[PDB]
């Protein structure tokens, strides 16, 4: 099998790659190129060949159950034969990952971004009628929750054409021909998302900082926890313009209120009561580098200040050996080390033996890192 | 108690942060505040200050044998209460760290800049009295080896006077002033040092590359194990000097001198040295470690030749730990599931064309990803 790429772009998704290599090369459809793929990978002796999918569904790396690792060996060994000069595909698929947010959010990969497993869209893809018209492809941003209007345009995506069906590109075309009634789709102004959806474009709005792509991601999760509903945009915006001291505003909301609501005597407090929503859900987003992570790295000094004032009340709380390992990063025999030589000062893990400023101290001279520590925010 | 700050500096020591004190607010040298800063601590019940030192020698975090974590806890109130403008002494201090390097080599770190252990000097650091009279106080890359000539005047440091005796600021003040002799010092024109000297301090120098303070400071460590030897400042100028053709000539006879010393051969028996001595050094930002980008995009392009030769080199779970920057649990998984495909935890029954596959599919991040070599 040989091939011919079409014109190469960075902001194309997966799913709109494999409908322009088969109408270049005079394919009838996405489902006959995938079944004369699968075809090819079998003549050259591939180890899972017949786990190729033929569906534009489940053509992702995240879809397969236990063939993840055969599916990139098949795209990288197309990308090394099947064309003339070799094209990039690895970096357009979305690879799964161990990464986790705070407190278990799941995560994914696609290249150099680290996308969140919670906000992947799978019911229905919306999509544009206008870039899929003048750009000539799709946007791998029209997969997930909160690119919600198109960045450059202020529009929304479609959902649902005007005689009652919705569109999906991916299996009817990257034209924009509706099934039902073979018409393009009619269009559905604001700026509280074209805010939102030129900043998770990847690009710059003000007063929205200027962050790499994961980490523009990394808020978004954040910020539906704080509403405890579904994402608000108008709120996002005016949220950051008294940045931070609106989250100057919250911190001395949350501590406030469970002094007051304390069920336990103020020297039997504990770190998860007092402050076990906001140091809990803010730690891995996607990773502890508070050079982007700004929520913990705000944290940290809105906690390292105020340490022994009010008779040391915040450098008192009492922790676990459970969560001396989130905060630390490290695991639970490094404390089991530091309890024998004493390092650090006293096993059962689930009896809370610490204290806040001892762990507090513990990192800022034993597990540091050029990332997690403290001289990035200062 | 009640002091003043001085001129604040972004490459002050912290021995020559406690003498600028120490001299400015009256006391008599740097033994009499220590004195006074420990009894301070006492007043204000702080829990360590019975291991807070009196020797300046021993006033940096990694001295403490267990008080490590109250040492910066003693840090963390002088910049709070015994000053008017808070001063910068936490991004002073020698911290430990646990970044292990390659094979095992431990850190240390001064804020965001993190140091190989090997690489530190305890016996006497050497100085250049030029920035002891202009600038007068003592900058920080004066406590480690590979810094030999200093970078802002293009002279060499000392170690030893005219009369046959050392030179130290931690003993003899922040003017110059020496003990036998009581003069100003006698000095003692390269460019092989001078070059690294500003590209270890901080700064832009060719040909060595713009890698940021932590990883200027990774690559050192690293030269030392393959000459096996002292530094020789000449040779690692002119190493980076032809990028990529100068690293990839030691990497082609790399694999000659281990492939006639096939499918018994071993990824460390064949390109062991290479790869297991560069994972970590200090992190695994492909951005940033070069080392690895390099070596695997050599290695990406050699996967499935020589009828898949480097395809065929053989890997444990243990050594796809250090890869795969996971723990023996996740291995241990994907054998139930069977998504890596062959319990023993040392048996080879893993080759590199099946574990490069599945860093690509399964084991990204933002930094340890195939994002920057391509
Ligand atoms: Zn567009
Ligand atoms: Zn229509
Ligand atoms: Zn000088
Ligand atoms: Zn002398």
């Amino acid at each position: 099998m040989f091939l011919q790429r079409p014109k190469p772009y960075s902001d194309e998704s997966l799913e709109s790659f494999f409908i322009r290599v088969a109408n270049k090369n005079g394919y009838g459809d996405v489902h006959r190129f995938l079944e004369a793929t699968k075809r090819f990978l079998q003549d050259i002796d591939h180890n899972g060949y017949q786990t190729f999918p033929t569906d534009i569904t489940r053509i992702n790396p995240y879809s397969a159950k236990n063939s993840s690792s055969a599916r990139t060996a098949s795209f990288l060994k197309l990308a090394q034969l099947t064309f003339n000069e070799p094209p990039e595909l690895l970096g357009l698929a979305i690879n799964r990952t161990n990464m986790k947010y705070s407190p278990s959010t799941s995560a994914v990969v696609r290249g150099a971004e680290v996308f969140p497993r919670s906000l992947l869209r799978t019911h229905s893809i919306p999509c544009c009628p206008l870039c899929l018209r003048e750009n000539g492809y799709a946007s791998y941003l029209w997969h997930f929750q909160g690119y919600e209007y198109c960045h450059s345009h202020n529009v929304p995506l479609i959902t649902t054409c005007s005689c009652g069906k919705e569109f999906d590109y991916r299996v009817s075309g990257l034209k924009g021909i509706c099934c039902k009634c073979k018409e393009p789709i009619t269009l559905t102004g604001h700026e509280a998302a074209c805010t939102v959806s030129n900043w998770l474009a990847g690009h710059e709005s003000k007063p929205l900082p200027n962050l790499p792509k994961s980490y523009r991601w990394g808020l978004v999760h954040w910020w539906m926890g704080i509403k405890d509903s579904e994402f608000d945009h108008f709120s996002f915006v005016q949220f950051f313009s008294n940045w931070p001291r609106s989250f100057h505003s919250i911190i001395e909301d949350e501590v406030e209120f469970n002094l007051e609501h304390a069920v336990v005597s103020t020297s039997e407090l504990r770190l998860k009561d007092l402050l076990g929503r906001l140091f809990f859900g803010s730690i891995r987003l996607p990773e502890r580098n508070l050079q982007h992570n700004i929520i913990l790295g705000e944290l940290l000094c809105y906690l390292e200040n105020r340490l022994w004032q009010d008779k040391g009340l915040i450098a008192n709380l009492k922790m676990n050996a459970l969560e001396a390992t989130v905060m630390l990063n490290c695991s639970l025999d490094q404390i089991a080390s530091m309890v024998e030589q004493r390092i650090l000062k006293p096993l059962d893990v689930t009896d809370y033996l610490f204290h806040f400023g001892d762990i507090f101290c513990l990192w800022l001279a034993e597990f540091q890192s050029d990332e997690f520590n403290r001289s990035f925010y200062v």
